[PDB]
């Protein structure tokens, strides 16, 4: 039995089995491996229909959501292929205030954050990152480190 969230699918590329998980929209071809609180750091891009479109990188956002999640997906082909980490692109190009360090939420229980960005929190195993996890902040890489 699987952990939370987690489902088997195909590729439909080369036919093989792979892992996907719909709380936290990660994907993986391995087979996969609750607290009081978890910490996590994120790295957001803001949209036009983000609720504040605006952040400490840019006065307004203007960007599409289309465009934004275009953004994240390939923030997430560098850190998962290893050229950039995580922390490097929070810093450089989160739209959250806490790029400043390093993407670092803290620690934080349920009834805190977001619903969907609590959720895949979570469903997330310690070292675990997400896929994009839409909230009415915009769209998150979620990283789990305690
Ligand atoms: O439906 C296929 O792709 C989906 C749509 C799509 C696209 O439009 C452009 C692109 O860059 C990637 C892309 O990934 C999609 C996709 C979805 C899956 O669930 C999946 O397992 C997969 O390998 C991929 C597909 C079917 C195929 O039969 C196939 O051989 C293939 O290589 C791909
Ligand atoms: O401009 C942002 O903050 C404002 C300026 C600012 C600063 O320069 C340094 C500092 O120590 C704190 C600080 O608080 C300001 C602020 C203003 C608000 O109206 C607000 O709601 C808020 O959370 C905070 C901002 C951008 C962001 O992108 C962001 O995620 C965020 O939480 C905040």
């Amino acid at each position: 039995k699987l952990p939370p969230g987690w489902e088997k699918a195909m590729s439909r590329s080369s036919g093989r089995v792979y892992y996907f998980n719909h709380i936290t929209n990660a994907s993986q071809w391995e087979r996969p491996s609750e607290p009081a609180r978890v910490r996590c750091s994120h790295l957001l891009v803001k949209h036009s229909q983000s609720r504040r479109p605006s952040s400490w990188r840019q006065e307004k956002i203007t960007r599409t959501k289309e465009e934004a999640l275009e953004l994240i997906n390939g923030y997430i082909q560098k850190i998962k292929s290893g050229e950039e980490d995580f922390e490097s692109l929070a810093s450089q190009f989160s739209d959250c205030s806490s790029a400043k360090a390093r993407g670092d939420l803290g620690a934080f229980s349920r009834g805190q954050m977001q619903k969907p960005f609590e959720d895949a929190s979570f469903a997330l195993r310690t070292g675990e990152m997400s896929g994009p996890v839409f909230t009415d902040s915009g769209i998150h890489i979620i990283l789990r480190t305690e």
